[PDB]
């Protein structure tokens, strides 16, 4: 209904709801773009500033930085993954019946890769352009569209460290560290349902939430670092600030120090809040289901709010 925010190179904050919104860092609206009946994906931003969203009307929209339509790609099947931008401006997303599409930056289809079952989480891209996504297996696809390897359900998105290690959280509570050649490096068992994608923070620590309200911090050697208990569910991914603070949403926006203690928490309404986005200056942006975009100072005070047109 309302996407999380994505931050452009000039600090512009984009999010999707009834429209795609471009918000200047002072909280003033730069432009809004009508992408069909409704926007359904978190906007993805190319290195040249193109903004990509999927619409309820069945199209992938490419939007220029000035808020004008660049092109549309009609998706055959219902798209279940948000667009992901490859290393050379290729756009990847997945369909409900297991098709991974690669779209050239000019709106033409590059290739499609069929898997057995639905692709409901986003892909992640390695340094050499490899495309990793989960499903029944974890798949690694070469940029040319041929399969590299697969690794033995997951409803989350792979996180990739600087050395190429791939981290995946499975629904039954494993965190797998996978080597780039597709062999298991280690697994860590939580025995808890996990519906949140991992994120790699300070000194390659891996963080993820459990449904029952624990934020886990795992060292890159496969050993537990700490937990942090909320008394609400965690079903979304966390984000790391430049000073290592870990930000996630539950009943509130939490800010957690790298040592596992709470720094602050911010109340952003009665609705579910989305994954926090962090700008270079430390500002934290969160959206709520009812079309509010919050800008939060790193000390936890509200900078400004923005409200959508239809909400
Ligand atoms: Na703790």
């Amino acid at each position: 209904i309302t996407s999380a925010a994505s931050i452009g190179k000039d600090g512009t904050i984009y999010f999707g709801s009834d429209k795609v919104y471009a918000i200047n860092p002072d909280g003033t609206e730069k432009w809004n773009f009508y992408a069909g009946y409704w926007t359904v994906t978190r906007p993805a931003i190319s290195e040249d500033g193109t903004i990509y969203v999927t619409s309820l009307d069945g199209h992938l929209y490419a939007i220029n930085p000035d808020g004008t339509e660049k092109w549309r790609f009609k998706t055959e099947k219902r798209i279940e993954s948000s667009p992901v931008i490859g290393n050379t401006d290729t756009i990847y997303f997945g369909s409900y019946d297991g098709h991974l599409y690669a779209i050239n930056p000019d709106g033409t289809e590059k290739w499609r890769f069929k898997t057995n079952d639905a692709i409901t989480s986003a892909a992640s891209i390695g340094k050499d352009g490899t495309i990793y996504f989960g499903s029944d297996k974890v798949y690694a696809i070469n940029p040319d569209g041929t399969e590299k390897w697969n690794f033995y359900w997951t409803v989350t998105r792979p996180a990739i460290s600087e050395d190429g290690t791939i981290y995946v959280t499975s629904l039954d509570g494993h965190l797998y560290a996978i080597n780039p050649d597709g062999t298991e490096k280690w697994r860590f068992k939580t025995e808890k349902r996990i519906e949140s994608s991992p994120v790699i923070g300070n000194t390659d620590t891996i963080y993820f939430g459990s449904y029952d309200g624990h934020l886990y911090a795992i060292n890159p050697d496969g050993t537990e670092k700490w937990r942090f208990k909320t008394n609400d569910a965690i079903t979304s991914a966390a984000s790391i600030g430049k000073d290592g603070t870990i930000y996630f949403g539950s009943d509130k926006v939490y800010a957690i120090n790298p040592d596992g203690t709470e720094k602050w928490n911010f109340y952003a309404g009665y609705w579910t809040v989305t994954r926090p986005a962090i700008s270079e200056d430390g500002t934290i942006y969160v959206t709520s289901l009812d079309g509010h975009l919050y800008a939060i100072n790193p000390d936890g005070t509200e900078k400004w709010r923005f409200k959508t047109e239809k909400r």
